[PDB]
């Protein structure tokens, strides 16, 4: 019952600073535009120790599966090849991506009836709020 409050199908309801976050990450113009237009559903499931997170939109359908604390290689929606580790820290799922000497952290937390995603790259934070579908 690790992560139960995260499990489910979630729909994006608001975004702030995502274009600026993607700029800082290095996402190019055309991908930023089409990805910033995405209205993703985030689908989170658990089977034993394996957590799966899917992001589905008209831009891309992506899926990762992982065990907490155990690094994996990921291809991101914007085609970076990154090394990822996801942990649960005080109720927050913390996802760190490392590539080309850079790092970004994506945090997922439950707040009221929302799932709030905070994406940080150097000084820039984007907040992406989801509700149950
Ligand atoms: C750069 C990226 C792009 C994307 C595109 C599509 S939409 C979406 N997806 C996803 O997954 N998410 C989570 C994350 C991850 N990573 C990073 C950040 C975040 C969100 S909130 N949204």
């Amino acid at each position: 019952h690790m992560c139960d409050a995260f499990v489910g199908t979630w729909k994006l309801v608001s975004s702030e600073n995502f274009d600026d976050y993607m700029k800082e990450v290095g996402v190019g113009f055309a991908t930023r535009k089409v990805a910033g237009m995405a209205k993703p559903n985030m689908i989170i499931s658990v089977n034993g120790d394996v957590i799966t997170i899917k992001s589905e939109s008209t831009f891309k359908n992506t899926e990762i599966s992982f065990i907490l604390g155990q690094e994996f290689d990921e291809v991101t929606a914007d085609d970076r090849k990154v090394k990822s580790t996801i942990t649960l820290d005080g109720g927050v799922l913390v996802h760190v991506q490392k590539w080309d000497g850079k790092s970004t952290t994506i945090k997922r937390k439950r707040e009221d009836d929302k799932l709030v995603v905070e994406c940080v790259m150097k000084g820039v934070t984007s907040t992406r709020v989801y509700e149950r579908a």
